[PDB]
């Protein structure tokens, strides 16, 4: 055919609309995952509960994805206790959630029981929780569920301002998981494992390297 | 409707799109009423506000041969670092880039609105709650405190460094909001 | 969809073809109207007829439209006499048309009768002419019709070169209406009114402010 | 609802009810946005306004032993003479009068409704057209020129001359209006 | 930059910000809007630079 | 109709592909003769 006589424009707009396509470019992105939270450490001297900040950057794998978004909203967050001790082991594991950073960490059973999301279990009970981490059946699992309803959109951070008014911390920290041992062993030990079954929604992308 | 709640749709010049001949950093604009003189005159009469739209359209006014592009995106966390380059921009929310000379078709967005070949950067307003109308930003504080009042920051970047500092266009904001509890404009800070 | 990558042209022709749209932009425009011409003034000292130039600028309303066009062509031009006196009033109204500015204005009945378009009437006859100004029925009206057939396209002017050769005036003046009183009252009076029923075609628009 | 238009409901302190110890004349207040600081701060962002409500409530703050009463009425023509006495006040539009120490029950009118025991002077707003918002009034001009910008004047009078000038209560304006064409607050005159 | 002033007493804008805060505001690349030629005849204000005056509510 | 608002390009390629048309422009040409 005839060679086409192209008309050369002074320019030609180069335009892109919206976050460049890829795995985490959608306005929002829902994510469900099982994440090892920590060892159930049993102090032999302290009766104080151990605290765990329920925020994305504390979940290595989830964090990898979460740092690509600026906002997140927890939908599930459930911590399962997996026993790794015989049925001869005395003691109990106590768990509850603290929804205000300003609130004091429970130092004993009574305090723990009076706190939201409270749960206790024979340190050797709950192995069936292993099946929770995969399929389901929380029938015989030791789980501490965090109240996620009513939790709004939180900014995704890579840190927690700890030496700051608890009120500013609250703006980023939906809740803290408080884990306590009902008794003091003669020597520190680790009766089981704590795995988190988190479900959240990420929103509004951001270059990971900028996210803090 | 009513009961301490007044809806408002405004259009105002936001700022000049400035291109630095030395810095590659984006310029950020706080998406809050006090940054728009006329809207501020209205908003300062209320204690609370809630953005419903907030769109910033770029209108050019340079030769079609000028080089470069304008990049825009929104930052929803004050703690988040200001984009220093195109990828950082292309990777974040509301991203949009267009040749610096392109955009005039966007004037229709101003009057009326038929955003087609308009260069707009829309802010995520859904799920943005009632914030307190303030007259300033406490930049000297934890970013989390700032977040309390700053729904978002518009990030505008020049894709390239002109040989001389210049401004090839202007940014106009098309905001829609609801205001709530009255206050004496002079006591509103 | 995808943002369209507009191609910027060195320019873009800005073009308009033809007189900008509006009420009087058409090449030609026909207009019919009733226009008060003048009072039938009856001199008590002069027998001379009074002259009226049959040209657009002498018709206030019509002129408003006519000045927006450069050329006009009379199609009708009829002057109706409306009596405003009792049937006890003596005298007659004499009307005719002069088609050459160089021609002498008739000073008496004989002269008037020998002139084109001649007509006479009891000054108190012709009230039925009122209905002419609206509907029709010139059956009982006193009308002086101007010969419009054969009148060509005349330039629209805002004035008449009076101290100039009658031949140049003729180029702009299709005709003059000559109105005369058959008698001299003891004192000047106004027996009736003269209304013109004009019909013309305007052609070739022009900014009104330029039209002279 | 839209396109250069949004209703505004407001409540603001208008002025102190001042009783002259020597004058029997009524004090006059111009019912325009610029005489209400907060409302003004809003209205000035628009070129045109249209009063939909405009009610002035008298709220007393004196002992149940004070004698005399407050009289209120509206004047819809700048040219009209200001009422010198009770009869005159009583004969003009919106006339209302009440013992100077009565009216506290009308405070819920400020928030909510039920003008059930209030001392309100309501301006006839129906059939009041769009008026240009102004920052002032041409007081030395033909009344007809003033009427162009002044929907009405509130005339307040004391039915008694106290021994010393005093203020038994305050007047609060409960206005409801619609604004129309945007304008830079600083350029509005 | 174009806008409409509905009160003769109002000050004439001296800059972009002021102009943008005024009713009927509109801006355009001085070289944009040739398609407005077709507006003057047929229609298609799609790509035209037009400043519309608020006529509703304007009386006789 | 409406006058068309031509968009003027910075240029316009002037191109010709292949030997200009005519009697002996074909890639090959067979010829028989006495
Ligand atoms: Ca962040
Ligand atoms: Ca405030
Ligand atoms: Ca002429
Ligand atoms: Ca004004």
């Amino acid at each position: 055919a005839e060679p086409q006589l192209q008309r050369a424009p002074v320019a030609q707009a180069s335009r892109i609309s919206g976050t460049v396509p890829g795995p985490l470019s959608s306005n929002t992105w829902p994510l469900h995952s099982v994440e090892f939270l920590a060892d159930f450490k049993r102090s032999s001297t302290s009766a104080d509960a151990t605290t765990y900040d329920c925020v994305p950057f504390n979940l290595p794998r989830v964090w990898s994805l979460a740092r690509c978004y600026s906002m997140w909203k927890p939908t599930r967050w459930d911590v399962v206790y997996l026993p790794e001790v015989s049925a001869t082991v005395a003691g109990s594991i106590e768990m509850c959630f603290l929804y205000d950073y300003a609130d004091t960490i429970p130092r004993y059973t009574g305090k723990m029981s009076r706190t939201a999301g409270f749960v206790t279990s024979s340190v050797w009970y709950g192995a069936e929780g292993c099946h929770l981490l995969s399929g389901g059946s929380a029938r015989n699992a030791v789980v501490a569920s965090m109240d996620c309803s009513r939790v709004g959109w939180k900014r995704v951070t890579s840190s927690i301002p700890s030496s700051v008014d608890p009120n500013v911390v609250n703006t980023i920290l939906p809740a803290r998981l408080a884990v306590r041992s009902s008794i003091k062993p003669t020597v520190s030990d680790t009766p089981g494992k704590l795995y988190v079954i988190a479900s959240m929604v990420l929103r509004d992308p951001v270059d990971p390297t900028l996210n803090t």
